[PDB]
């Protein structure tokens, strides 16, 4: 009642190099599935701030998939359990759990009636389990193959079958029900990363590492032929082939590759039809991929999702993000733009009206980022665990990461503040406070270690959390700093904020505790209730623009509005606003508009009215 989420701005896939990334999508094609953290993503074609999330798994998750009614997803994670749960309601009821095997799922399918799921993945006690999804009930035996089982797929016709391929480079089939061990292939010679009958299950193809796709007959698994490309020798990629997927009409089918290419197949011809080189880059290669009756989706090493124009063999649109934890919000001075930045140095702009996103590249750190911040002026400044802070200008395409100033720290900066125009700008770090002003990198030692930094709208004053549990508050002159007031907390601070119009400093600190000064007042208690709603160390806070409300996020997974007007009254938690993940920033873009983002790479809208 208090609040809302009003878009989502989602995590990217989980990839890891050389790693096939599994998809899943809802009947109709609107929607893809992949997995990050412990939750399942659904991510629809037509909409960049709908995307629906499920986290209920305590493990990794790796692999989802939509029966085809639609009404359940049966996914997988690394410990080897399958939950298979309801998509209709936001509940979710889960309908089984299965512990299919001890080890990673890799992948998932249902048959075409919604009654069976096969799960395949590197177990200790076996490779593949097939079973009814609603009891759990046994339905066969998939053994036959010595190494993981990195594919499976269902016959969508009768006779029913199943196929599989495995690390020990053979393609398996199973006929049934109940299934079981039918023949074995040997076309490959290295691991097979993808199997995938047609619609109609006349045909199935195979391929893997070694470059290789091949056709075969759905009902006994004889091969029909290999498929050509007229510019390479006997393969169909010059490197390993992720996955394939064929066209809802089953004429052709798309390929992703270690290559840094899609292609697209003639089924009829066996000949390629179009190739689609994504970059040069060794993040572009193709990792997973999918076609639906709506897109055909193929997934970069980086994690960007890719959406292919199969007619004119091109990229049609790609979306950008995250998959690592983020630590940094900033937007820009018009608020129409959002920078978020992650643990692994990586940086994306934001359209905030649209959710159209924009990876900055070249990348600004290699490593953590501990801090972003906008100017009027479009600069982004940045602090990061590689010792540096950095000023990335405007030039190349929005924020020109094309080249810029870096400048050595003395010690790690763990927080960093700037002015609106970008006339100075602090970094707390380690063993010392940096000042940045035109040029003039002036670093002050400190004798305790700081945790974070703000500097009042006016430039008058700079506020210092530190690691000694006291908020060093310093007047600032020129490239000088003097201590005019230091306040105790219980424990360390977390993170600091003076509001625009100066009349408040708020501190939060690892004992769960929010505690706003009256700046006016010698920085005196603004009030005496004790704000100590979170359940967890607080990582983050910030103002609204009225000067009145704040907001907090927390390692307890939530966002707390506090009302500095009703010092006593209950303050509006959003519980689980980022589901089993901590909140690392959280910003105002207005007076009832709050923007969230997770250590679970998301980026949440909320309206909170008065
Ligand atoms: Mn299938």
């Amino acid at each position: 009642s208090e609040f809302s989420q009003t878009a989502l701005f989602p995590s990217l896939p989980r990839t890891a190099r050389g790693t096939a990334v599994v998809l899943g999508n809802t009947p109709a094609g609107d929607k893809i599935q992949y997995c990050n953290g412990t939750s399942v993503y659904t991510v629809p074609v037509g909409s960049l701030t709908d995307t629906e999330i499920y986290t209920e798994h305590s493990h990794q998750t790796t692999v989802a998939k939509t029966s085809p009614s639609g009404y359940y997803c049966a996914s997988g994670d690394v410990h080897g359990n399958v939950r298979i749960w309801d998509t209709t309601q936001t509940t979710h009821i889960l309908k089984t759990t299965i512990p299919v095997f001890s080890g990673p799922v890799k992948d998932i399918s249902w048959d075409s009636e919604s009654k069976r799921i096969a799960a395949v993945g590197e177990g200790r006690e076996r490779f593949g389990h097939v079973f009814l999804f609603d009891t759990g009930t046994s339905n066969g035996n998939l053994t036959g193959q010595a190494r993981a089982m990195n594919s499976v797929d269902f016959k969508p016709s009768r006779p029913f079958r199943i196929i599989s391929g495995s690390d020990d480079n053979t393609v398996a089939i199973f006929e049934g029900p109940p299934f079981k061990f039918k023949s074995t292939f040997g076309e490959h010679t290295k691991f097979v990363h993808s199997v995938r009958y047609n619609p109609d299950g006349s045909l199935f193809a195979s391929t893997g590492g070694d470059g290789t796709i091949v056709l075969y007959n759905g009902v006994d698994g004889t091969k029909t032929g290999v498929f050509e490309d007229d510019s390479l020798k006997n393969v169909a990629h010059s490197g390993s082939v992720f996955g394939l997927t064929w066209s809802p009409d089953g004429t052709k089918i798309a390929s992703a590759s270690a290559d840094k290419t899609i292609k697209i197949w003639n089924v009829a011809t066996l000949k390629v039809e179009k190739t689609i080189p994504v970059g040069t880059r060794i993040e572009d290669q193709q990792l997973g991929i999918i076609w639906t009756k709506q897109a055909l989706v193929s997934i970069s090493a980086n994690g960007f999702i890719n959406f292919v124009n199969p007619e004119l063999g091109s990229i049609d649109q790609v979306r950008y993000g995250h998959n690592k934890a983020i630590t940094a919000l900033s937007s820009s001075a018009d608020g129409k733009t959002l920078f978020s930045a992650d643990a692994e140095g990586h940086i994306n702009s934001w359209d905030i009206s649209t959710g159209i996103s924009n990876r900055v590249f070249p990348d600004v750190h290699a490593t953590m980022i501990t801090g972003i911040k906008t100017t009027s002026k479009g600069d982004l400044f940045t602090v990061s665990w590689d010792d540096h802070l950095k000023v990335v200008p405007a030039g190349g395409s929005g924020v020109d990461s094309s080249k810029a100033v870096a400048n050595k720290l003395s010690s790690q900066p763990l927080g960093l503040a700037v002015s609106a125009d970008g006339d100075i700008a602090v970094a707390a770090c380690y063993k010392h406070i940096a000042i940045y002003s035109h040029g003039k990198l002036t670093e002050v030692p400190i004798s305790y270690n700081s945790s974070c930094v703000a500097l009042s709208n006016d430039k008058q004053f700079v506020a210092v959390g530190g690691q000694d549990s006291k908020v060093h508050v310093y007047k600032l002159s020129g490239a000088s700093v003097s201590e005019v007031k230091t306040i105790v907390h219980p424990a360390e601070i977390t993170s600091v904020a003076f509001s625009n119009n100066g009349a408040f400093l708020v501190a939060t600190d690892q004992s769960r505790k929010v505690i706003p000064y009256s700046v006016a007042n010698n920085f005196e208690l603004a009030h005496t209730n004790s704000w100590t709603f979170h359940t967890a160390k607080v990582a983050c806070v910030s103002w609204s623009p009225d000067n009145v409300r704040l907001a907090t996020g927390s390692l307890d997974n939530s966002v707390i509005v506090w009302n500095m007007n009703k010092p006593s009254d209950h303050p509006i938690i959003i519980k689980g606003a980022h589901a089993m993940s901590s909140v690392n920033s959280v910003i105002w873009l207005n007076e009832t508009t709050i923007v969230s983002a997770g250590q679970d790479s998301n980026i949440k809208f909320w309206n909170v009215p008065f």
